[PDB]
């Protein structure tokens, strides 16, 4: 009874979705567990990449917390060489993290990853910084759409192609606010395109 | 319960229920200004790192009274002077959009000296916005070295190491779910 | 002589503008004589906007050391909303400067002002962070095409409305590198917007 | 003549015939490779702050040998170290434009452990540039902690406080037109302060 006219249907309810991030953060803290993780010194890193992950970030911080994993929150923000070309993956950085993370156990926060074209440049990036460890973390991961093999450590939930929306992502920087994750009317597309 | 921590002064129940009263107050003032997605919607600026969390909630809340938001973030950091009377600090990360002639309300996290806030509202300001408001997690109006008033208030607090819901000590602590108070011994060491 | 297919002419060869940058370096001397300014504590900060003063800088503070006025380098950089143009002259902010520019004197450094809606949101926001003294040194002025008053304190040179590309300055981050000031071909300018098509 | 200076390693004069040696030795290298503006160029990625002089100077004279460029400006900062290993930095202002294709020249003002150095290079190459090489304005070889060599060199030095020509000790003396030996008596009285 969250209802949403230019939804074609909902994908996820926040509660859904929040069900499985306790269930991540749970698997998270177990493979962590051996790691000797401790707060100021030790910390899993959580590279979040914004804008769209800042939704999920929030959440699985404290879903983290619960599991008793400490964390340090790094935000990092990119954007598009308007190409459409880019095999690389390349973009171009905004805002890179506060602290060094050489060292330390790493998780990248990503809100949805289909080609990882970009991912794997920013996994690449950070790699070559020799934290102690690098993982990744995907809120959606669409895995019919890779242009360079890439796994996700770990996923949140799995959709088709469709205009996702919602739960911090977005269609030209609208929707971000919404609780549940839900997919795009094309009608509603097209009629934004026209303006 | 939380080792470091002298007490609890807001359990996680407590301040959504204080942030869904600030959003239905926010949704109240809009309502006669004609906010629409797209065209026309309520931006968010959120200042990084300690509003990430209050700001993923408040937009959330808003989103169910209908308020249309868009969502920005900007970083900025302290230049290392002891402390400074401009409250000028330095900019990392700005707006993707321009802010001219929208409604923008700007989000952070505590507020004490209001320094550094009222340096962003006038820049702010100077980029023409519709209207421009503010609003914090925590005010701590006791600290004040400038004038300033927030629009929206979470919550007041007395002076204290405060941390949790996005609020650090050193970068740490930021994951818990309610605010709470440091313990001084664990500050010491 | 030094000549380009590109340019319908030159209007101000490298040592014309090496001239003017040596007068106006003397002048900004002899300003600043009474104000104590010192190497490490109290020197003249140069905040360069980058891309297009890149080259201006590089050749002002040399004059400027010729004289004995000690500086400090800051590089910012920012970038249009593709609003196509804005009366707030509000920018992006991509890159500010290192250090606390409180207390101290400032010269913002920039290549060309015409609108200077640009230029007075960046005089403004340095402004508001209380240095000593806070002027602006141009290298082209096109004082015909303002949309909001500003004088800038210290200009090279003026230019009438054209196609200006060369010693820093470009069109579609091209012809930066030149040595001269000169006058970009309508017919090139023309070839080049339907080329990205 | 300068009070705080032992000496003038590199004049002005001197600078700039080394500097235009370099970019004949550039225009020819890349002549077989079809350089163009707009649609093929040069690019010049130079690192902030202490390549500025040296890149204003160093893209004229590459003009003089119809070498056509595009000037991106890149700048980094130290993390809390002493130093480190992976050479990592932190970016502060990246490139306007992607790389992917072009024929990019990475223009530095000094290269010793070439930790950095070795590190953008790596970034930048995972960026699929046609051709990546760079030139630097002052080589300290003698100080390698990662193997690396620059294809351009304006000039080799030995260890020393080195300064001018953009090159800065505390943000100071960047103006200079020379390239010239700090007095460690200088050095000492500013650590003091």
């Amino acid at each position: 009874p969250r209802e949403y006219e230019f939804a074609e249907k909902i994908l996820f309810t926040e509660e859904e979705i929040r069900t499985r991030i306790k269930e991540v953060a749970k698997r998270i803290a177990d493979d962590y567990k051996g790691k000797g993780l401790r707060p100021y010194v030790n910390p899993l890193v959580l590279i979040s990449v914004l804008k769209g992950s800042f939704m999920f970030t929030a959440d699985l911080c404290r879903a983290l917390c619960d599991f008793n994993v400490p964390v340090r929150m790094e935000f990092i923000c990119v954007s598009s060489y308007g190409e459409g070309l880019t095999s690389s993956g390349q973009v171009r950085m905004l805002l890179d993290t506060r602290h060094s993370i050489e060292g330390h156990h790493v998780l990248i926060v990503e809100d949805i990853v289909d080609t990882a074209l970009t991912l794997n440049y920013l996994y690449h990036m950070y790699f070559t910084r020799r934290p102690a460890s690098l993982k990744t973390v995907v809120l959606l991961d669409k895995r019919e759409g890779r242009r360079v093999p890439f796994s996700a450590d770990y996923v949140v939930a799995n959709i088709p192609n469709a205009f996702v929306i919602g739960y911090g992502l977005d269609y030209d920087d609208t929707y971000r606010e919404l609780r549940d994750i839900v997919v795009l009317r094309p009608e509603v597309y097209a009629e934004r395109e026209a303006a």
